[PDB]
């Protein structure tokens, strides 16, 4: 039997990378989406093609709620359910956009999907991970930026901290079970969609190595690193694969 | 006239040590509470006994639901009513106790992450919307990094917190609004957990084998709140006699 | 009678500023400093002129060599001779400039100067304070609170102050039981370089959040002063950044 | 022709380790040694038997004296002379021993502060002055904030460390040198009642880290997976520096 992970927001961009690459290194994936639909089916299809029943989707919105716990469940059922294993989880989903403190969602909705997706489902599917339970890990995508947040980005920040202390006590907690809990914290990476190119060289230029962001792959080589063999002793680390950004002052 | 500020959980142990020393420092005091209405209201009626119409009281629950950014605006509008100003925000109210990873989980996410982090961001905002030297002191935790077992969504809304911390502090400095923190290690032990238990967390403190007082707490909160702070924001000073300078 | 403290590189500028703030809190002070005499024996006249008796100048340089725990010892010393104690130590002298890796002082006299003021110094003036006990004793070390986000090629300075952060840590947790706190005071940017050109302290100013200014030496007198207290009594191992917000604004 | 790597304190324990898993990766490899002559060539002899001429060794006293200096350089020479250049840098060389606040006091400075911290900063400067898939590695602690009660001047050495990993990664990302940090925690351990004693205290799996588990955090910060990694430190403790007092 070839292991199996579970990628959150594998659809795109830097999800999609460390997908590819837990295919390419042996692993059979669950590809989680929300809204991604088409780039998701895409995905699977194309590992798929590549070796034949080794990929499936999921879908599920990971915004806070009173269900968010059996969402999560649910994401780890299915990987069970298609590959009769879950090996690795990665939370790698991610909503981000500002919230200011000063003055169209409502405060509500901002907190529901800000501290939803990026710290209460990743303790969630965690928490479904551990219960339906070899080399198992989970790594968590934080942030390299996190203690020189951008301005107005509280709920953001503040979900990418409590990622962190995730980190830390569930790789405390999981450890007498043989679970591994790391985080890989990007800097600058795959820029947004709507950004224009004097915004995205702008940031560009602030990156010591080599004056550019980081690829999505570069990403993903990072989450291959703690996933393996080579990183057995490793739990409740975060590796920045930032290009020394965060080392940066004003 | 006298500046006021805003203490959540304010009726007992650390955020009634807070309150009192901001009250003899010549604050206005709301004192925030829960349950605990019995000690609020005593604490006001001792404050306003030592100088009249000082002191106020102010019910909420600080769990998150749909509702707690109305509530978190009318803790900070009891204190505009009540002395006309706003000059202080101490974010004291918490919630702890174990969530596994092996009450339901979702009143656990909301009790532990609402009280401990939506709660003071609400909070946070609201004061800010409504504004001198006006300051937000926020109680974190100085072994977020060295956690209990089992304490994992605790100790999320405690990081959670020092994010606020930070990003409160870069977003509001422009308006003059300082942010800053105090992180307590091991202070007031629950009444009930027995001495030779306490006895087991009070030996693991360098300084003096003893856990903190609330004063020596509120103390801290004092200097962040005072004029001798006055270029200090998105600090956060651990008030822990050592504690998270020792190794298993 | 009135506690005693030392304080070192303390004939201008911030170290002045934390002399005069203990003085003015009611302590005898010993002013050391290096090549700064004049300005030295002026603070401690006016100190004197305060209350007599109260302040004595001490000279040592605080660069790494085979003599500096002697030297260290000797400032101690100055404090006990004066006033028959010594309550309080701030580690506040400290060389500062740049080091480049890839590039008229010798390698040599850069670490002997920059490791020796920043770091070792102040190992050897607390190992000194500590063995000299025979009341609120304590350390205040001034940190930098850039130290994560360091000046290009500034090497060895930045060496030097993460090293004063370890020392802040591990001499808390072994002094504890003595009774001894250990704390740090962290600026961002204070008063800047005397050298530093109107335009050039413009560019630093508008990098802080909190006022668009420096600290002024009295905002980072203010945090010492809170540290040695007894407002600070359960307080060890702390590090309280005074940097208006200035290491948490990215690049 | 094959990439080239220096080692400091590369005879034993986990500078050995370093050592064979970047020979085995493909490096040619200078192992330095200070003392330990013999185990030196029997290793450089174990790696030219695999591989022929691919390992030499480099003796150096990396206390801190007027020569560190020339030292420093000796090493560095050393690599670009058998191999003709230099890729990687691993700083592993380290002294550690109590230093009590209440040897002379200098020469505890010497190698506390000068092997564990000046020689890196001055290996760092060599390289870097002689320089492609460049990078330096520096072995770190993970305990640094927890330290061993009367280790400060060590404890001291190691914050230096990271400050110098961190000034060293900002100042030489523009020539596309990277520079990193491993932080063991208890590896090769002292009594075996003591040794137990810490063990017990490691949440994954009740045991020190093997020399080769930090070995392989190391290989993984030089190759090509680690291109965007600069200024990091990679914890490998077992989640040790996790558990509270
Ligand atoms: N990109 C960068 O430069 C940096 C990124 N990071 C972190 O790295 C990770 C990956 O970054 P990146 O690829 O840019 O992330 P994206 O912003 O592209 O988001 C990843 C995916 O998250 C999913 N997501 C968003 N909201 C929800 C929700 N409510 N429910 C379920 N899924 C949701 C989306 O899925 P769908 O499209 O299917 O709706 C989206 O494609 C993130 O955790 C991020 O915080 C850290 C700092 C730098
Ligand atoms: N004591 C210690 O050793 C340590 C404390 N701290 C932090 O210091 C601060 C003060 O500590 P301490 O006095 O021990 O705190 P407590 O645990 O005693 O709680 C303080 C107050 O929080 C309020 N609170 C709890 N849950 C809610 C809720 N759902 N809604 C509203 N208010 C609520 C309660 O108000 P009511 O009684 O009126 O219901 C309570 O009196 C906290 O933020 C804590 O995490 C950090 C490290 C250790
Ligand atoms: N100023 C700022 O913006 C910042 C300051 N800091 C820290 O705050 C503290 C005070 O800063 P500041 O007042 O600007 O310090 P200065 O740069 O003005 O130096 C203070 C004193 O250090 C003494 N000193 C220098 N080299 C030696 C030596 N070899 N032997 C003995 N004494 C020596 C000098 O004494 P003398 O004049 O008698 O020769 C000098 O007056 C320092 O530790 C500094 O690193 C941290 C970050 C920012
Ligand atoms: N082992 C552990 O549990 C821990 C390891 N680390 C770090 O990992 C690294 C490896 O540790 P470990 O293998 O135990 O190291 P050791 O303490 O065993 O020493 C490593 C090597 O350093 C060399 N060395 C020591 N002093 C000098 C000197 N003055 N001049 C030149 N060379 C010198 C020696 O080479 P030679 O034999 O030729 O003299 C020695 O074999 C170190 O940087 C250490 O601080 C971090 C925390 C704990
Ligand atoms: N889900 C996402 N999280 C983050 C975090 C940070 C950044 C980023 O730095 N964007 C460039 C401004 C971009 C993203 S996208
Ligand atoms: N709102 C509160 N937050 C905190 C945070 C920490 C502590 C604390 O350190 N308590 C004593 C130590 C301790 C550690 C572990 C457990 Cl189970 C328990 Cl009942 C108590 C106590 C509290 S109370
Ligand atoms: N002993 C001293 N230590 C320090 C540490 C930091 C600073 C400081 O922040 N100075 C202003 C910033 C700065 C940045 C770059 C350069 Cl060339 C210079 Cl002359 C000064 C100044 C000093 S003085």
């Amino acid at each position: 039997e070839a292991p199996a992970a579970v990628v959150t927001g594998a659809a795109k961009r830097i999800g999609r990378a460390i997908a590819v690459k837990l295919h390419q290194t042996g692993y059979r994936v669950v590809i989680h989406y929300h809204n991604s639909a088409e780039a998701a089916v895409s995905l699977a299809d194309e590992l798929n093609k590549e070796r034949s029943n080794t990929a499936v989707v999921c879908q599920a919105d990971l915004t806070n709620s009173n269900v968010l716990p059996a969402s999560c469940e649910e994401i780890i059922n299915s990987c069970f359910r298609a590959f009769g294993r879950c090996d690795v989880l990665v939370n790698n989903a991610s909503a981000f956009y500002p919230t200011p403190l000063v003055q169209g969602k409502t405060v509500e909705t901002q907190v529901a999907e800000l501290i939803g997706t990026n710290a209460i489902a990743p303790f969630l599917l965690t928490m479904s991970f551990a219960q339906r339970q070899s080399n198992l890990s989970i790594v968590n995508l934080c942030d390299a930026m996190v203690d020189q947040p951008c301005m107005a980005f509280s709920l953001y920040n503040m979900g990418k901290h409590a990622l962190v202390g995730l980190t830390q006590s569930a790789a405390l907690e999981l450890a007498p079970y043989g679970i591994r809990v790391n985080g890989v914290a990007p800097g600058v990476s795959l820029l947004p969609v709507a950004m224009g190119e004097e915004e995205k060289d702008k940031w560009r230029r602030k990156v010591p190595l080599g004056r550019r962001e980081a690829s999505a792959e570069q990403i993903a080589d990072a989450v291959i690193f703690l996933v393996s063999g080579s990183a057995q002793y490793i739990t409740g680390s975060i590796i920045k694969v930032d290009g020394g950004l965060s080392l940066v002052h004003a």
